[PDB]
């Protein structure tokens, strides 16, 4: 699933690239998704732009399946122990330092764009397991693995910086009413309970009373996923259930209906001297630069002064390619893009994009060539 997943999210980002720049459609493209919208439901409405909330609605399901699949790392997976959760968090925390280092480079001194920050720090997980799955049995499994566990780190920890920084842009009842769903999540997983439904619908009324503010939101679907049961009684768990059906979902309607609403960008005025601007190449230079280099020396260092093992049937080389295909945020980086410019200026997100676009694409044909080579 991990080859068609990404190459159906790449035939999604082409169509928007076409309806975005063809005559035909351009228009109703980038009319429809600025649309403002206020949905009618009792005392309570909330005013956003089309866009935003398709956005809301696909990451709160997307990221409804990584807290599935982070919980199920915390408590089987590589991060079930100091010993094997050492490399990958020590090379997440390396992909999250040295790509927000360079992006700082070129954009610590422009208030609007620094705000950016985390965007290369983020890793689009579909697509860098899709360019994986392009070697087909010559990948070890604990590659894939060490990928997947490094990229949620990044992506997760983003998401939570951010909604540490962006509080404020929530009221004091909202907190209120997401601190007693939560609580009421924490008891029903610690009393024994496991209906999903019954957690889905906590879920929505926590995911309502945080939808002010994007990235809780999202945030939201994180931790009704933490909280969903993974405990094997008599063979079963709602959470393995849950995370099988909903991953087909994901991989083939809920990220490429994000890529086609998000990945198309209009290309009459973009020049050279546009692309090496200060957003765009701090992206590129994170994305291209920084990944690798966070990723494999973080990794190195663990693993020459011995804070951390290789895991097995990898090799060093192997985890090195792994860095460059971390590169790939397209999509993630999109959405950690939206939220930081989303509200601004479509000038910055459209220039954002590009620079996404360059940085992963790169990064793919990069990744995929030393991966040739390795494997
Ligand atoms: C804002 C800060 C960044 C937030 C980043 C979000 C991602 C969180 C997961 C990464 C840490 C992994 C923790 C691994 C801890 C070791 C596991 C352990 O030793 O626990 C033993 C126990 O038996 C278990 O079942
Ligand atoms: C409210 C902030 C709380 C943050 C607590 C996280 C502590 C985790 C540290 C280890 C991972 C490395 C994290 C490095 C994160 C990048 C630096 C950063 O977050 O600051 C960028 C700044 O916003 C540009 O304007």
């Amino acid at each position: 699933s991990d080859a068609s997943g990404g190459i159906i999210l790449i035939i999604a980002a082409i169509l928007a690239m076409i309806m975005a720049n063809s005559g035909a459609t351009s228009g109703w493209y980038h009319d429809f998704l600025e649309t403002p919208v206020q949905l009618r439901v009792g005392s309570l409405e909330i005013n956003k732009n089309m866009l935003l909330w398709i956005n809301d609605a696909l990451m709160a399901v997307f990221f409804l399946l990584v807290g599935l699949e982070v919980k199920r790392e915390l408590m089987q997976g590589s991060l079930a122990s100091l010993r094997q959760a050492a490399f990958p968090v020590i090379a997440a925390i390396g992909g999250m330092i040295v790509p927000t280092l360079l992006y700082l480079a070129f954009n610590y001194a422009d208030p609007i764009t620094r705000e950016g920050w985390a965007i290369p720090a983020a890793t689009d997980i579909a697509f860098a397991l899709g360019v994986l799955a392009l070697l087909g049995s010559r990948v070890p499994l604990a590659l894939k693995i060490f990928l997947m566990a490094l990229a949620i780190i990044d992506d997760l920890g983003a998401i939570i910086i951010i909604a540490l920084f962006y509080t404020n842009d929530l009221s004091m009842a909202s907190l209120g009413v997401a601190a007693v769903a939560i609580a009421v999540l924490a008891v029903l997983n610690l009393c024994g309970a496991r209906r999903t439904g019954v957690y889905i619908l906590v879920g929505v009324v926590l995911w309502t009373a945080v939808l002010k503010s994007g990235v809780h939101a999202t945030l939201a679907g994180v931790i009704v996923g933490f909280f969903i049961p993974l405990k094997e009684k008599h063979g079963r768990s709602p959470a393995k259930r849950l995370e099988h059906v909903l991953h087909p979902w994901v991989a083939y309607l809920i990220l490429p209906l994000f890529a086609f609403a998000n990945a198309g960008v209009s290309l009459g005025g973009v020049t050279l001297d546009g692309l090496t601007s200060i957003l765009p190449l701090g992206i590129i230079a994170g994305m291209l630069i920084g990944k690798p280099l966070g990723i494999s020396l973080f990794c190195w260092l663990a693993l020459r002064l011995k804070l951390a093992h290789l895991p097995e049937g990898t090799t060093y080389q192997q985890i090195m390619v792994v860095g460059i295909l971390c590169g790939i945020g397209f999509t993630m980086s999109i959405f950690i893009a939206s939220l930081a410019f989303g509200s601004v200026d479509p000038e910055l997100i459209n220039w954002a994009k590009l620079g996404i676009l360059v940085g992963s694409i790169s990064s793919a044909v990069i990744g995929y060539s030393w991966l040739r080579v390795r494997l």
